[PDB]
């Protein structure tokens, strides 16, 4: 019934690298790295826990990947975008996403935001209002963190037009100008001895990345606000 916001610590990286493995299922991406990392910025990190009574209910945290470069999971993510990427892409959009990873005078940040379906969708307005204070902080500092001109979010969504899987990310959605979705959906083995094997999933599990412009940001709490109200 209770839920709380604390720092990443040391004690909170084996239920971070839980929900880390649940975004990057079977992806090359190496979790340990990439939790390590973000706990040790704890300068932007936000861990939420319920009231053994510690465990990590969900937890947001933004990395900053064109500063992070040469980082192997920073390097792991950036090629498996791309990868994705090429399967749908067009081409186009692979020559867009390529330009963006690299530009340098707008460097990129990963958004994390991942939460265990128990917790109530409407606690996304607290934890995004505390990090938008946490990357003014960052932004007076000049920490990497807050520098950062691109948001890159990675959402798991699903079609039963496409449903999200947190449920406010659609507000980031309509505002990302390059946006695009690959399948996550495990593929299905004859283990009957059959020709081919068809599974039948209503769900399609899916994965829909997004990058939104930073100053869009100040209008997606605008509607955060309005859907996200109690």
């Amino acid at each position: 019934a209770h839920f709380e916001a604390y720092s990443l610590s040391d004690n909170d990286y084996d239920g971070i690298k839980k929900l880390l493995q649940q975004l990057f299922l079977k992806a090359p991406v190496n979790t340990a790295e990439l939790t390590d990392l973000l706990i040790q910025q704890n300068h932007i990190g936000s861990v939420i826990k319920q009231t053994d009574e510690d465990e990590v209910f969900g937890f947001i945290s933004l990395l900053n990947l064109t500063e992070r470069k040469g980082t192997q999971c920073v390097e792991q993510i950036q090629e498996l975008v791309l990868r994705f990427c090429e399967k749908n892409c067009e081409k186009s959009m692979v020559e867009q996403l390529d330009k963006f990873l690299n530009d340098t005078t707008k460097p990129v940040g990963l958004l994390l935001s991942e939460r265990f379906i128990n917790v109530p969708p409407q606690i996304a307005l607290p934890m995004y209002q505390q990090l938008q204070k946490e990357l003014a902080g960052a932004h007076r500092t000049n920490k990497p963190c807050g520098k950062c001109y691109f948001y890159l979010l990675i959402s798991k969504t699903f079609v039963e037009a496409l449903m999200f899987a947190n449920a406010e990310e659609e507000f980031f959605y309509e505002k990302a100008i390059l946006k695009f979705n690959y399948s996550v959906q495990e593929e299905s083995d004859t283990c009957l001895g059959g020709k081919w094997s068809f599974d039948d999933v209503p769900m399609t599990p899916l994965r829909t990345v997004m990058l939104i412009p930073g100053d869009k940001m100040n209008e997606i709490m605008d509607k955060l606000k309005e859907y996200l109200s109690v």
